Order: structure tokens, then sequence, then C-alpha cells
């Protein structure tokens, strides 16, 4: 008399309550430690409620070999006496033909695909349905608990992120579609996690993050090809291609996408995450705090590069969680650090305080933002002379997306003390001590702009100061080379050789025009300009050296759109682009996209734009999803490709009427 007709999991309402509505309105996605409501329907009216309640139990199971000892199987009754901090179920409302049941799960539940079964006493099991269980940053007792609602929305719910590329002095924000709530991303993430056979550990955010970081780094190494090829559409297509091998591969010039991809996967599983960009990052030193750079007498570099190089920038995934297995006080932001393999989670604080030994990867991360650069001059004779070089600072302008805005947040102070400060002094001395125990007349100043306009012009200055009593015959070599984001030399562009005489104790300023038209060849796309100056005097055996990184600045893509918009109404956005280049823009394509605004994307062809002329193209579209949406516009032409910009708009529901 207790037969079951159907069970409604109320996916829409529960997903709204559990902040998973972006995933689906049909499949039940719930976050652990928080109750969700189901409705059990009976084939016939239920006469006696209490005996029927005594007759029914529920079973949750996850995995292929569920068991209690693995905590992948929980059997619990349906009663008001159930442990609400554990698996439990209680009837809240009851009609003669149905029970509204509130089901809780423990705050440390194993995440993944779960089956819910109902056992009537002296009867065979009945599958009620399936649900997916995720980490819960909204629950105080969860290891991934986030204090702030704004932080939860930014680091877990926002699918429209910003990845900061460029150079420390010229930071370019690229709109990125994390897409963590795309339909198949959760399934892909859980299938990837299934490669780890320690399912009982899946209740631990630290273990899940470590496993997924290692697996994603392995996939990146296997799938990213050696060098449009640079046209990106967010994390989700990359994840699909990496896991299936189908789709457009990513090439090494954009290997930094790994940090974004990880951020997607974590975010889909309920682990708050953010992508952090570190500019001038000393990669490949193996904990050593010295970087050797080698230049020839023209101020240029001959080889592709050393193993230890100062990358123009490096992306990293930070994830939020407690660290129960570490000494107290390391809860909060953790850095995922793969090692060519296995991945380590490093509390950001440990990097700041130089706590080398807390985790294996602390030393490498600390060296990445604390190493010192030594410059060597390579002589044609073969002599490898030491050089008096300008200080090349590492770990600059550590940047991430700000909370509740499209603004850039600098978080450098979380990773490092101010240069020259007492605290930095103490940390550096302690680290130097640990490593030790375990194991001129001319002054040159280089002034350059932070950016060089595409096919444009710039001015650079070299101040040479002679401290000798004798006037000096100086040879000044100036070199402009192309370098990839990861510090790999790309192309020698320009070289200049001045022969100057400096009067004793007299400063002298040489102004030099840095013009694209003088380059021996166009810089490869996504490269930066390494500018070098090398002054050598007579036979002193020592040469002054200065270097700078310059970003290439492309024409600004202005987007003009209303700040607010009404759902289900037309909305116009005008895109303007001024051709500041020296040649016409041909093969002109403009693509528009954005989640909740445009289904997939739309590409249009606009007319060729002569130099000093302006494109002004208007697009009309109807937003259909309420909320803070983003329009992304991408321009391609024969002069430049993948020139992206974005603009946010708040779509409001229609005014209530009859």
């Amino acid at each position: 008399a207790l037969g079951i007709k159907s069970c409604d999991f109320q996916a829409a309402r529960n997903n709204e309550e559990h902040h998973t509505k972006a995933l689906s309105s049909r499949r039940l996605f719930v976050r652990r430690g928080q109750p969700f409501t189901i409705i059990l329907y009976f084939r016939a009216p239920v006469r006696a409620f209490l005996p029927a309640l005594k007759k029914v139990a529920l079973t949750a199971q996850t995995g292929e070999q569920p068991s209690k000892i693995n905590r992948t199987q929980a059997t619990f009754p349906i009663s008001s006496l159930g442990d609400r901090k554990w698996w439990s179920a209680v009837v809240e409302e009851r009609d003669a033909q149905s029970w509204t049941i509130s089901v809780t799960t423990p705050a440390d539940a194993v995440i993944g695909h779960y089956s819910l079964l109902l056992q009537v006493s002296g009867r065979k099991q009945l599958l009620l349905g399936q649900f997916t269980l995720l980490f819960n940053p909204w629950n105080r007792e969860d290891a991934v608990f986030l204090k702030n609602e704004a932080q939860r929305m930014e680091y877990l719910l926002n699918q429209n992120g910003l990845i900061y590329l460029g150079t420390a002095d010229c930071i370019q924000a690229e709109s990125w579609d994390f897409g963590q709530f795309e339909g198949d991303v959760i399934d892909l993430s859980l299938r990837l996690l299934s490669k780890d056979k320690q399912v009982e550990k899946w209740s631990q955010p630290v273990h899940v993050a470590r496993v997924l970081g290692a697996l994603l780094h392995f996939l990146k190494e296997q799938r990213v090809l050696p060098t449009l090829l640079n046209k990106r559409r967010g994390s989700v297509p990359i994840l699909r291609q990496w896991l299936t091998g189908r789709g457009r591969p990513v090439y090494d010039g954009q290997a930094w996408v790994l940090a974004a991809v990880a951020c997607t996967v974590l975010r889909c599983l309920g682990i708050p995450a953010r992508v952090v960009t570190t500019f001038a990052s000393a990669q490949g030193t193996g904990g050593r705090l010295l970087i050797d750079e080698y230049y020839n007498e023209e101020g240029l570099q001959n080889g592709e590069g050393q193993r230890g190089r100062i990358w123009i920038f490096q992306t990293s995934t930070e994830c939020w969680m407690t660290r129960p297995a570490l000494p107290q006080g390391y809860d909060g932001w953790q850095i995922l650090h793969p090692s060519a393999g296995s991945c380590d989670l490093v509390p950001v604080r440990a990097v700041k305080e130089g706590t080398l030994g807390l985790t294996p990867a602390v030393s490498d991360l600390f060296a990445a933002i604390n190493a010192s650069c030594v410059v060597w001059k390579c002589c044609e004779d073969g002599t490898l002379e030491l050089t008096d070089s300008n200080t090349k600072y590492v770990g600059n302008n550590i940047s991430t997306k700000g909370v509740g805005s499209d603004r850039c947040e600098d978080i450098t102070q979380n990773y490092k003390y101010p240069e020259g400060s007492l605290q930095e002094k103490e940390v550096l001395e302690r680290v130097e001590k640990e490593k030790m125990e375990r194991e001129s007349p001319l002054y040159l100043l280089l002034k350059a702009p932070s950016s060089l306009p595409l096919r444009g012009d710039a001015q650079i200055s070299v101040t040479l100061v002679n401290h000798s009593e004798q006037e000096k015959a100086v040879q000044l070599a100036i070199g402009v080379q192309a370098v990839h984001y990861n510090g790999v030399l790309a192309a020698k562009l320009w070289r200049k050789k001045l022969h100057l005489t400096l009067s004793a104790n007299l400063e002298k300023i040489i102004t030099i025009g840095l013009f694209f038209s003088n380059f021996e060849r166009n810089p490869p796309e996504n490269t930066f300009l390494r500018l070098t100056a090398m002054a050598t005097h007579s036979e002193s055996n020592l040469s002054c050296f200065a270097q700078e990184d310059i970003a290439i600045c492309r024409p600004h893509l202005a987007i003009k759109m209303p700040e607010k918009a009404e759902q289900y109404q037309p909305l116009t956005a005008s895109v303007s682009l001024q051709n500041s280049l020296d040649a016409p823009m041909e093969d002109c394509v403009i693509s528009i996209l954005g989640r909740g605004l445009i289904h997939r994307e739309r590409s249009y062809r606009f007319r060729s734009v002569w130099p000093e002329n302006t494109m002004c193209a208007k697009f009309q579209f109807t937003p259909t999803h309420v909320g803070l949406q983003r329009l992304t516009v991408e321009v391609d032409c024969n002069m430049f490709q993948n020139l992206t910009n974005y603009k946010s708009v708040t779509v409001v529901a229609p005014e209530l009427s009859a």
C-alpha cells in the first residue's frame, strides 16, 4: 500500500536555492551541506502516516563500487530525528498522496554523481533519480566556505572573467568566457577526476584540486602544439579539445590558457578560483634565485634562451579553501603549482613569508618572484664578461579580476613585501641562510615608453654619465628584439650603433626614434619588444647595460552601448575603430558574441578602412537573459587579428504589466 508513482526532484527550485541554476533547470545540482526538497508521489492514498514512515528508508550512492567505509554510500531513515548535519530526510508537508521531503547531505560529503534509492521494508530498492553533489562555498562548515557573497559570486558564479596579459607597465585585459556552467563541463570535470582512484578523498577540496591540476597540466603538455591559430573562445572549447582530441588545438604561444582552464574546472565543482597574472616571472630556476641572461656586443641575444628565463608574464590558478593538514593559519588562497607529474597547493602566505618546507613547491614559487637577474656580455672572442646591468625586478603587478567589476585588482602585496623594506629584508636573509646551510665610471640610464603603437612611432632616451676625469670614447649598441610571452626569443628587429665622446663629469642624453618602419621584419603576433642598451668604453672590460620590455599597442576598439537594457527588447551597440596604422585595413571582419546576449557568435564583413579613417559599425540584438551580461567584439584584418574588446550591460526584466 506504499507503492511509489513518481518522485519530483524539483530541479529548478533547488538549483536556484543551491546557486546551480546556471547549470540547468532540469537536472538536480546541489551543493553539499545544504538541504534540498524532493516530492515523493504514491500510487494510492497513504492511510497511516507513521507506520509508512517507519517502513521507508533512503540510500544515496556515488561511484561504481559504493560503500560505507569509502563514504560513498549512506542509508538513512525519513524522520524528524535525522542528523541534519549528516545524510538525513524529513517530511515537511504531506498530502494524502504525496510527501514533500527535505534531504540534507554532510558538509564533507564526497562530490560527484549520486543515485537516490528508496527502500520500503520487505521490498526491493527503487531508484528515485540522480543528482550531482558539489562543493558548497555558501556553507559555513564547508572547507571551501567563502565569507562574502560578493566574493562567492565573483569567484564561483561569474562565467565572464578577465585574463590580464601584456607587460607590467602595459596590462591588457582579455575578456575570457570561463563557461564553468556550460552543460557538459561538469560531466567532463567529473570524468577527468574519475582517473583518480582515491574516491574517498574526493570530499577534500585540496585533493581534488591537486589531482585536477596535475591531470590538466599533463593534458596541456600532451595537447598544446608547437607554433586563426590564436583565436580563443574561452576555457570550454579548450577543455573539450584536451579531453577528446576533437576541436581546434591550442598552440604553445597561448600555453598560459592552462591557468584559465583549471579555473573553469574548479569553479564548476564548487571550489572558488581566480586566474592570477604575474609579470616578469622567473621561471625554470628550480628554486635558484639567479637568472643568467646572455647578450652579444650588439645588445641582442643569439640563442632561443636559457632554461631559467624571466617570462614577460605567467598565469596561475589560485583556489580558495582551508588547509586542515597544514599548520594552523594557512587557510585561504592556495596557488596550484604543477611540476612537469604532480601538482602542489601552496598557501599564498607561505610564498610571501618564504616558508620553504611547508610544501615542496614553495621554493620554486618564491624564486619566481624574488630571483635576481645577472647579465653577461658574449664577446666574439668567446669571452663571457660580467656586465653592470640595471636592476630587472621580477614579480611585478600581480593582477587579477576585481570583485563585482571589470576593474583590475593588484594583489602583489599578498605575495611579496615592499622592495627594500625591513620585512622583505628579513625574509630574504632567512631564505638565503636556509639555502646556504642546505648547500663603473660610466652610468647608463634607459628611458622608454611602456608601449609602442602598432606600425607606429616612439621615442627612447639614453642618459650616459661619465664619472671619470678623462673624457670617454663610448660605443653604444641599441637592440630591439622580439620575445614571446614565455621569454623565448622570436626575432631580431632593429640594431643601432652610436660612437660618442663624453666630456668628463658631463651627463649626456641621446634621444632615439624607435619606428616600426625601421624594423628588419614585422614582429610575430603576440610578441613583445625587448629593448636593450649596451655602453662599452675603451678597455675597461665592463659594460653598462639596460633593458626594458615594451608592449605593442593596437588601435582601440571602442564599444558604445547603453548601460542598462530591458529583456526581450532590441538593443543597439556601435563599434568604432580608428585606423592609426600606415596602410589600409583589408579583409575586415568583426565578430560579436556574449552569453545571454547572442546565441554563439555572429561575424560580419566591414569595408576596408584607409589610414586615418574610422570604422563605425552598428549592431542590433535583443538580450533574452536577465542579469549582468557582457558583449565581446573581435576585429580581424590583414594588419592585425584577434583584436578584442568588451562592454558590460545590465539586462532588466520587463516592467510588470497585465
